[PDB]
C-alpha cells in the first residue's frame, strides 16, 4: 500500500534577506498598546516570534520559489530538462490567473512536456504536492518532479501596521490582527524521482489525512487541532506502523511556542527531535516543514535510516502526517 | 495480436455523476454596448465587438453576494443526487475554480464544510486557469484507480461578478486609453456558473462512463499572455489564439500516440472556449466537424475552469451523449497549457 519507488532527489530552501525585530514592531505599536492600555509583549512572550524575515521590495511568490527550485536543481544535481512536474503549494500567489506554478517554470525554462499547475491548502500543501507528485512517479508519467513554495509577507507587514497604528483603531480590531505579526518570508523547494534514478536517496512513502472541515467557519482551534492530529495518528499508526518512540525526528508546521509546546506534550514527543525556526523566521505557512527538513539535511542531523515524520495542521482543518526514510 | 501497455491511462475509473448550475441573472451584450457606446465613439469602434466578434449576445452573473463556495456547493449537492450517494462517501474533494473565496483557507475545506464531509475526506484546491477541472479529475482518477477511496468530488463554482462590475467602469472612464481597452475586453467574455463532478472506481459504477484521462502539453514562455485578478483581467487574445493553436497542434500529436485519436473517430469535442473566432480557427486547423462541438459561449460566455464540465452536464441532460460514444476533453489553459483526455460514455 506505501510508495516504494519515491525519492526526494533534492531539497533547498532561501532564507529572506531582511530582519524585523519584534522589539522593533512593538517600539512602532508602542503608542497604540499605550492607548488601548496593553502591557503583554504578545509576541515575543506568548507566541514566543522574536524576529521575521522580509524579502526585497518587489520579489513576488514566483520570484522566492524560483531561486529555491534553482538551488534545489543543483542539489539534485539535475538539469530543468529533466522535470515532468512542477506544482507550486504556496498560499502567496502572483496571480488568480495564471498558476503561480506556470511563471515559475517559465522563469526556469520547463520543457513542452513539463506539466505545471498550484495546490493550495493552507500550511499543508507542500506534503499535499509532495503526495500528488508521488502518484504520478509510480505511475511512471515522469521521472523527475519540482515541489516548489515561495510565501511573500512584505504587504501583510505592510497594511497590518499601518492600520494598527491609525488613530481609530479600535482593540479589537488589534488582538486577532497581531495574529498577522507572526507570519514569515521564505522560500522551498523539492526535486523528486523515481528510485532507480537515485537508489541513495531519501524514500518518501506517503501518509494520511484527516480533516474537520466543520471548523472552516483561536486556541478552541490549537485544541481542535490537536484532537485532530490525534484521530490522524490512528490512521498513521494503521497505514504506516508509527509509533512515536521510534520516529527520529518530527517535521512540522510552526505556528507558535505554544501550539508547538501543547503538542509535543499531547503526545509524548521528545521535544529535541523537533526543530523549530519560528523564532527567528515566524510562520512561514507551507513552506515551514520543507525549510525545516532542508535546514536538518544542511545541519548534518540527518542519517541513513532515520524514519523522518512530516507533519501540519493547517486551516480547515486538516492535517496530514506523512513518513520519509532518509 | 502484440501484448502493448496502457499507456499510462487510467484503469477502472468512471464518472458516476455530474451537474451544473446556470447562475441566474441575463447580462445582454447589448446592455454591455449601451454602457459602453460613449466610450466605442470615442475610441472610433463601430463593431460590436461583443457579439458580432467575439460571438458573445449574453452571460449569466450571480448576485453580489455569492462566493465561490457558494456556487460549488450547490453544483456538489446535485451532482451527489446525479450520483444517488450520499456525502459520507466522498474520500476526496478537490476544487478547481479560478475565483476563490480567500487565500486561506482552500476553497475546497468551506465546501467540504457546508456539505458535511466526513473526518476521512482529504480536500485542497487545484488552480490552472481553465485545465483545473482535468487536473483535479486526473488526481482523483489516480487515487481511485490506486484504490485508496471509493469516491471522490471535484468542484468549480466561478463568480465573475466583480470583474464586470470594475472592468466596466474603468472602460467607461473618458481617460481610458485604446491599449487598456483592448487589454480589459475580454473580461466582457467571461460568465458565472458552476460545476460538479463525483468520480468513482468502476466497479462500483459498472454501467457509468469511463474516464481514461489523456495528455498534456505545455508552453510556458507565454506565461504573461493572460493575467486576472479578483477585479481585472488583462489578455493578448490575438497571441493567446496563434500560440494556442501551435500548442495544441504538438498535443494532438501526442494524443494520436497516446490515446490512439484520429479526430474523424470521436463523436464529441467538448472543447474550453475563449471566443467564437478562437474556436472556429482552432476546429479549421484540426479538421473537426462542426457539428461535433457543442457550444454555450453564446448565452454564458467562458466559464473558466466549470466551462468543459458544464458542457459535458448539459450534453448529457440533452440525451446527445450514448453508451459507446467517445468523448475528447481539450483545452488551451493560460500558462499556456493545453490537455486533452477522453472518456467513454
Amino acid at each position: 500500500m506505501l510508495f516504494q519507488n519515491v525519492s526526494i532527489a533534492g531539497l533547498a530552501h532561501i532564507d529572506a534577506p531582511h530582519t524585523l525585530t519584534s522589539k522593533e514592531i512593538n517600539e512602532r505599536l508602542q503608542p497604540t498598546y499605550d492607548r488601548l492600555g496593553i502591557k503583554t509583549d504578545v509576541l515575543g512572550d506568548v507566541a514566543g516570534i522574536h524576529a521575521r524575515r522580509l524579502w526585497d521590495q518587489d520579489v513576488q511568490a514566483s520570484d522566492a520559489a524560483t531561486q529555491a527550485a534553482r538551488k534545489a536543481l543543483i542539489d539534485a544535481n539535475i538539469g530543468i530538462e529533466k522535470i515532468g512536474l512542477l506544482i507550486n503549494t504556496s498560499v502567496s500567489r502572483d496571480y488568480l490567473d495564471p498558476s503561480t506554478a506556470s511563471i515559475v517554470s517559465g522563469n526556469l525554462g520547463v520543457s513542452d512536456h513539463c506539466m505545471t499547475f498550484d495546490v493550495a491548502n493552507a500550511c499543508l500543501a507542500f506534503i499535499n504536492g509532495m503526495d500528488i507528485a508521488a502518484r504520478m512517479l509510480e505511475r511512471g508519467e515522469i521521472d523527475y518532479a519540482l515541489v516548489v513554495d515561495g510565501e511573500t509577507a512584505n504587504l501583510v507587514y505592510e497594511k497590518t501596521l499601518e492600520r494598527m497604528t491609525s488613530p481609530d483603531v479600535t482593540e479589537e480590531e488589534f488582538r486577532n490582527e497581531l495574529a498577522a505579526l507572526t507570519l514569515g518570508c521564505g522560500a522551498a523547494a523539492m526535486v523528486m524521482a523515481r528510485s532507480e534514478l537515485v537508489p541513495d536517496a531519501p524514500r518518501y512513502k506517503g501518509g494520511v489525512t484527516r480533516s474537520a472541515t466543520e471548523w472552516n467557519k483561536t486556541r478552541l482551534l490549537l485544541i481542535e487541532g490537536i484532537k485532530l492530529a490525534q484521530k490522524t495518528f490512528v490512521a498513521a499508526k494503521q497505514v504506516l506502523g508509527w509509533a512515536v518512540e521510534e520516529l527520529d525526528q518530527f517535521v512540522i508546521h510552526q505556528v507558535s511556542r505554544p501550539h508547538t509546546a501543547a503538542f509535543v506534550k499531547s503526545f509524548g514527543i521528545d521535544p529535541a527531535k523537533v526543530m523549530t525556526i519560528f523564532g527567528e523566521h515566524g510562520n512561514i505557512g507551507p513552506a515551514s516543514v520543507p525549510i525545516v527538513l532542508s535546514k536538518l539535511k544542511e545541519l548534518g542531523r540527518l542519517k541513513k535510516g532515520d524514519r523522518i515524520a512530516l507533519l501540519g495542521i493547517g486551516s480547515g482543518l486538516n492535517c496530514s502526517m506523512a513518513e520519509v526514510v532518509w
